[PDB]
């Protein structure tokens, strides 16, 4: 079924050899590589629709926004900017080292490893791949085995665009991953849970391999007394229930000022009941196990269910759920939920709200603050370390090529997208020229 | 002697609490912190001169250039620019997320850890510290154990400038280091050997701690036919034998075209036997145990000694030595020498020279090329991965704040100096504001 370790070693060796050919050095090569990836993605749209529907119940419109469209936009943006990015940057020379001409080169790493997660398998495998490509690297991709249909199409896309010595997909489970992690890769890009990130970095240490880790945690959505409540409910609906809550930058929990909680939940519960009435309205959880995990949490919570909490394990379905009266103590606040459940906590003092986030779940991937006072909103953001942040918005910062997407501490290290992907998949090389 | 684990934990805990105060937020505080650092260094030069002469036999002018002057120049560069650096950067917003306003914030990591090497203990502890400071972090510094005198002065300099809740020195050995590496630091800066880099990274993995590793390797100095032999010998004399060859960016070995090898070696050997005649002309090796290691290598060499070889383990000294007729097989081409020995190898064409360096000792911290054909010299540099590179010069690239300094692969991960220190000691936080 999966490649044997021998064939994996052999595939790895052919990429090492291919890189040493310096085939990837010129920008003309890198640009046509992007054109071939783009073309291969477009050729396989319909297969991606079916694969993502089967694996995760993703609607076609979502796939076009968050999966296919996200990648194609990054590709087009990279193509229009690559000539600028690969150009040597000349710097001044101080007098102590004069006379000399100095400049900075962004130099490729070599053979790279991309580990793909289940939840947005196209976005989070192929967008970093763009990084590897424009940086002048080769790449081995291991998509998630828990989304088998889309992993197969990803392999088909890559096989169709590229020779395996340049870019290859290796499907596999635990055993194939630990084997690949033991190889002397030159760069490793991982997207997944904090505990597996620890495993990836530990393996990376043994070969001194630099890593980027895009991890998780619990993103708060904080609602100030002066927030536009319809706007807030809209973003909650979008952010919390897209892909059954299986999003790294999804609002994990709601942190609302006591004085607008009743009015907020009234709007929210009504819209959930109206727009998400079916048990599989949000999509599918990736595995039956995940549904059972979430059901146990619901069975253990001290909060009050306002809507939902209906589950069909065999369907991999859990209805959109809102749970009121939750404390930091609650089972729903122990771990990242990654499910269509929204626990609701209350605050009065903004200073205390800040402290509570920092104390219980610090450094999330994103902090969301909803309100009309920008000083108060920005002030909250500036006092909560997080990967990224938004005021009166959700998720869409990850779809901008101008913004460095990445976490801090337990939510990760390193950033990418746009120019930042290029800088992430190269190292800075100083050059000093003496006459 | 050394602080107990209980007080180390107690010291670490206080920096966490102090960072949480947001004391380090405003740029004014950071600028004053550098001023206090600068004055503390200046007010202690004499003690540094003595300590460094005692530990390593460093001449006053070497200390003025590569130690005291190096961090003073960085401090002044940082002070002159920091106001511009800390200002949030507004970025474009694509139409897909309109309407919104977006910007990037460079946000401090928190409590950082700086491990100092023996060979340049002032430069490679205080220059990273500058980054820690201007990043808005706190810092715990552990200087090398093997240079008692200077480490003691560093502690004095740091205590003079800073309260221990902000920046603190903790002297110690392997046991103190492994205990510090077990604490939940928010960032670790390491300078040292590759094998210890693995230890540091493996420990950082357990807390998802981002690292920068400034490591080792064997920097080649490659000599083309039309090179200036006078220039070449001057730079070798300067680069190879400064601090007894205990320099990370020193030319470890000489790699010279066959047609000029004899002429170059006549010029080089004559200069060595006259300018470096005594057993301790180059200075002191760090330990007696090091001397013994170097001598043993000379015993096993298949190459012909041309000068020096004489050594005195008792006074931590070894004579400037040039070894001719060396192949990659040789016991002198196995490890990083880090001593007063210059092995000399030879090649028949540029093509073979490039391929042999990449084959036997790839990714060194620096590649040096001497010749007057720039297209050829650059051509070599472009085909050998390395942290940094020079044509017709050595070492001085590390003394320009406009140049990022750092390795690749075995020579390390990450860069610093100048603006790059600010960027390394912070993370990029995207912020999107929706009306
Ligand atoms: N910052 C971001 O960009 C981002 C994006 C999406 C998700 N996330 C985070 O990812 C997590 C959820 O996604 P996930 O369930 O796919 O994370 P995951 O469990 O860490 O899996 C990620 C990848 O690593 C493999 N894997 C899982 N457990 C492993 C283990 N003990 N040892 C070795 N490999 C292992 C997986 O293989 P298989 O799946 O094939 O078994 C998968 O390919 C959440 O924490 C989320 O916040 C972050
Ligand atoms: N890229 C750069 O910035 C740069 C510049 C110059 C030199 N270097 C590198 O520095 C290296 C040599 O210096 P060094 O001997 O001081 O490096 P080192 O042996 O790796 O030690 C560096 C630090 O780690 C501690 N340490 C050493 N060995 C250890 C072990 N086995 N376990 C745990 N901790 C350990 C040391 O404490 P104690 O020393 O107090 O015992 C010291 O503070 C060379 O490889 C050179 O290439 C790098």
């Amino acid at each position: 079924n999966y490649l044997s370790p021998a064939k994996i070693d052999s595939l790895f060796s052919a990429q090492k050899a291919y890189f040493a050919t310096r085939a990837t050095a010129d920008v003309g090569f890198r640009k046509q590589s992007l054109e071939r990836l783009k073309e291969a993605v477009i050729n396989n749209k319909e297969a991606l629709y079916s694969a993502l529907a089967e694996d995760l119940g993703k609607p076609k419109d979502v796939v076009d926004l968050a999966e296919i469209g996200a990648v194609l936009h990054e590709i087009d943006f990279a193509l229009a900017h690559l000539d600028e990015w690969v150009a040597p940057v000349s710097v001044p020379s101080p007098d102590i080292i004069a006379p000399s001409e100095c400049y900075v080169v962004q130099e490729p790493y070599g053979v790279t490893y991309i580990i793909g997660p289940f939840n947005y398998p196209v976005n989070l495998t192929l967008t970093p791949l763009i990084g590897a490509i424009i940086g002048g690297n080769t790449c081995i991709i291991k998509p998630s085995e828990t989304t088998p249909e889309t992993s197969a199409v990803i392999e088909k896309i890559i096989a169709e665009a590229f020779a395996p010595e340049y870019v290859a997909v290796i499907q596999g489970g635990r055993d194939e991953n630990s084997h690949l992690l033991s190889l002397p890769f030159d760069f490793i890009f991982f997207t997944g849970s904090p505990n597996v990130g620890k495993v990836v970095m530990q393996a990376a240490a043994k070969h001194l391999t630099p890593v980027v880790l895009e991890l998780g945690g619990k993103c708060p959505l904080i609602v100030l007394p002066d927030a536009d409540l319809d706007q807030t409910v809209n973003q909650l609906m979008f952010g919390k229930f897209i892909n059954s809550g299986q999003t790294c930058i999804a609002p994990d929990y709601l942190y609302v000022h006591y004085s607008v909680k009743d009015a907020l939940l009234e709007r929210l519960v009504e819209r959930v009941k109206t727009e998400l009435p079916e048990i599989n309205s949000t999509g599918k959880l990736v595995t039956e196990r995940q549904v059972q995990r979430l059901v146990s949490l619901l069975e253990a919570t001290q909060g009050q269910v306002l809507v939902g909490s209906q589950a069909d394990v065999s369907k991999r379905a859990l209805s959109a759920t809102v749970v009121d009266g939750v404390e930091w103590n609650d089972p729903l606040m122990s771990e990242e939920l990654f499910g269509p459940i929204l626990p609701v906590l209350e605050f009065d003092s903004v200073r205390t709200a800040i402290d509570q986030v920092n104390k219980h779940h610090p450094k999330p991937l994103a902090v969301y603050v909803f309100g009309k006072d920008m000083d108060v909103a920005k002030g909250i953001i500036n006092q909560i370390q997080s990967g990224d942040a938004q005021v009166n918005g959700v998720m869409l910062h990850a779809f901008s090529p101008y913004l460095p997407f990445g976490g801090i501490g337990a939510s990760g290290m390193g950033e990418y997208h746009g120019h930042f992907s290029y800088l992430t998949f190269t190292h800075k090389k100083s050059v000093r020229i003496v006459p």
